[PDB]
């Protein structure tokens, strides 16, 4: 079966066959679409088919399908599963798997870069202190003094689910949020719950508006431990505006390195529950979502006031005007400090090129329109008019429940 | 099977049961989501009629009543006899109002129950069609105090006698090609503008030329009709702060009246059913003016604002887009023509969603089309999970007439 997608702005039509190689479910049925729903222990029984599928993928990509090297690897993995109940990936397979998990991330607009991922093998790690050292080196490598480099660090895989490696932070670098007694919030409201956990674990909070949170790290199923990222490793950009000299007086800054640390990496049936990864920001992630979401820093009105906008009715689009100025300021600040950032026009244009390339060379590119389209100025970017197909390929990055809900506390 | 939708801005959770009443199919499977794809006899007719009449008589609390059973019997007889059936006026109004209520792509559904339905099923000719359409335009326009309306022409019989309005909207600006290169007028309508001249029209080859109507009655060849100019309410577009904005020479019409969809009720098909409401500001300023495949005056506005168009990272396209949209709302408001901005409409839709979950058990909603084409995440619909499913009565797409019409 073949499936066509149409770009309505250029009439380019593309044909997807890669969706046939899809395995997992989407949540949709023939009678309901859950395309806008945010989020819609494993035995030897089902593991070797999952391994064999991955290994067939891997050796196809290295043009060794059906080789002796291929069959011997299958046989070796077979004996390892039946004997030890799991198996280990070779370094080659792990690198391939992590790159293809990003390549298959249907919600990621930055996947033109998928093949330039630096993979850090931390599968020899055994303790929370060892995890912190690996994460510090990831942060330093990835940051590269503002010339950001994509990277992933991979901690040991799940075994019986009772010994997981977990990073309890959702991102490696994030600002604390503090609920005040008067109902207001100091800092980042998205991080109030995590901040409270950290304080409960003994973190001495500075209680400022831009406090970098400590790392809460869990090795081999033990209780998590706090570590402070050395401040010299946390690159930050003060936010100023190219025309408005009062914008600096807002006292805003952001960190340069987006590094998501709460997702699960799946490769050949193995589950890597601790696998922080990082790229560089698209400007709107900071300027639209991190600053102007009602449930975040919510500086729209303060910017709108300082601009002396008509804030009396929404039809003055004072909210839209303030939003664009904030996003100009975020991009100006980052470029001025020579810290890698991409605007949402450049990023979506590149993604369209990536997508067309993927259709030609790979026969498809799974893509989640609901997430690919930028959160402002959607239709003046070229992804808005691009039909997309969403389906789940493996290797993949998956969601996982927050560890404080599932962890069994030692004490 | 009793599904949940979360709003991530407020944590409000709603439980959907209405989807279990979904009949048609979505295009998605458990292996692939197609949520971003734009497009999808005597037997099956009586179950269709029964399901619809069961809906209708429940809504008036007459389910399993004398009137209900007799009507089902009456319709069943007329189907066995005539192979089709006719809707009572009350059923026709209900079916039309619920087709809008079910339109998962429509952000303006909070108004669904206040739809003025014009029964045009006695129409027999394109001249009659033109008359009914003129009365529709004047009623809906209402000197700028716009009123929602639908006019329903005779239902399809055997596909040979279809009533069709060939325009995609009752009021749209012409689109002419070029010996030069690109396009004068509206590029969206280039093909239709051809099939007007190629069908007889005399184009004034300007930029804001209101297209004639191309009306097809009882499956005959379509006929050209010019909509009386004094019924086409238009708004000159100025900006409340830029006075070179007027020099751009822009205007738009006040009445959005979509005329190419098909209205399905109780199995019956109405191929000509033009319906109208009033604009959300972004439909004109974001899409009609700024899409590359449309008027595309973005590059020209930004020049006039002396913005740095050398790098995309200056966000000049974004700054200009906002100003164009401020000007569209300003113009319509100044001329006392009904318009809604995308913040108010999406806020209204969240309240409508909450009402539908409360009093109906759900609301089919297409996030890809509900979220506005600018400033998406500062509107409340962005953070609202939606469930998309196809209820009936419904509005549906239909093929373009010229690709079908046995000439
Ligand atoms: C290199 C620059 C990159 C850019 C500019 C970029 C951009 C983005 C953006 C804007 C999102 C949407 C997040 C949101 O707005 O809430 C996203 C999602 C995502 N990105 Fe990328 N990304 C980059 C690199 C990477 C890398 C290196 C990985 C993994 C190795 C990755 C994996 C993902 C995944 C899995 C998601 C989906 C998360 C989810 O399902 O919630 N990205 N990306
Ligand atoms: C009264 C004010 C109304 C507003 C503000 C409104 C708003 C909108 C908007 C913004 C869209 C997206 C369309 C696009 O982007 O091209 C839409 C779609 C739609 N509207 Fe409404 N609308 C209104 C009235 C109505 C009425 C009266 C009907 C039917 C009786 C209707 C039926 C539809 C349908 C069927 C669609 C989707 C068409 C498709 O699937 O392509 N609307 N509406
Ligand atoms: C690697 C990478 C780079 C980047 N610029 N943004 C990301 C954004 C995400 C992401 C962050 C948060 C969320 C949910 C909250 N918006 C979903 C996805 C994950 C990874 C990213
Ligand atoms: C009744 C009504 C009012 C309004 N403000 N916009 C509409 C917009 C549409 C609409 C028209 C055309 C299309 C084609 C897809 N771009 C999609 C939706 C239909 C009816 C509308
Ligand atoms: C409910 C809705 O799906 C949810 O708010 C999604 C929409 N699209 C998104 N797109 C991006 N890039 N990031 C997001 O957090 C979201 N949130
Ligand atoms: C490709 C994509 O499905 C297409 O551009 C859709 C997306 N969302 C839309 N949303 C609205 N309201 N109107 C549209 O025309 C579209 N176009
Ligand atoms: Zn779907």
């Amino acid at each position: 079966r073949f499936l066509k997608v149409k770009n309505w702005e250029t009439d380019v039509v593309l044909t997807d066959t890669l969706h046939l190689k899809s395995t997992l479910e989407t949540g949709c049925t023939e009678h309901i679409c859950m395309g806008s729903i945010m989020l819609p222990v494993r035995t030897k029984d089902q593991l070797f088919p999952l391994a064999k599928e991955f290994l067939d993928q891997y050796y196809s990509s290295i043009k060794r399908f059906g080789s002796k090297a291929h069959m011997d690897r299958l046989e070796e993995v077979n004996k390892e599963i039946e004997s030890t109940s799991t198996y280990q990936l070779k370094d080659t397979e792990l690198i391939y798997g992590a790159k293809h998990a990003w390549r298959n991330a249907s919600r990621c607009v930055g996947r033109i870069q998928w093949s330039k991922l630096q993979v850090f093998d931390a599968r020899d790690c055994t303790t929370a202190h060892g995890m912190f050292n690996y994460i510090c080196n990831h942060v330093k490598y990835a940051t590269n003094k503002g010339n950001l480099r994509s990277a992933i660090t991979i901690f040991p895989q799940r075994t019986d689910g009772k010994h997981d490696f977990r990073v309890w932070n959702s991102q490696l670098i994030r600002y604390a949020g503090y609920k005040q007694p008067d109902g207001s919030t100091l800092g980042d409201p998205a991080n109030v719950q995590f901040t409270e956990i950290c304080i409960q674990q003994g973190w001495k909070a500075p209680r400022g508006r831009f406090d970098v949170l400590p790392l809460l790290l869990q090795a081999n199923g033990n209780d998590p431990e706090l570590f402070q990222i050395p401040p010299e490793l946390v690159l930050e950009v003060p936010i100023r505006h190219p025309k408005f000299d009062w914008f600096k007086d807002l006292g805003l800054k952001w960190y340069g390195l987006p590094a998501v640390s709460n997702m699960l990496l799946e490769i050949g049936g193995l589950e890597f529950s601790a696998c922080p990864f990082s790229g560089w920001y698209m400007g709107t992630e900071i300027g639209v979502r991190d600053y102007c979401d009602n449930s975040r820093y919510n500086i729209l009105e303060e910017v709108a006031k300082k601009m002396d906008l008509d804030m009396r009715k929404t039809s003055s689009l004072w909210k839209d005007q303030a939003l664009v100025e904030i996003n100009i300021a975020v991009l100006y600040s980052f470029q001025s400090d020579k810290v890698t950032i991409v605007d949402h026009h450049s990023a979506t244009e590149s993604f369209i090129k990536h997508m067309e390339n993927e259709y030609r060379c790979r026969g498809g590119c799974p893509a989640d329109w609901v997430w690919i389209v930028p959160p402002m100025s959607g239709s003046i970017t070229p992804v808005f008019h691009q039909e997309m197909l969403n389906y789940r390929l493996t290797p993949s990055f998956e969601y996982q429940p927050d560890p404080w809900n599932t962890h069994v506390w030692k004490g």
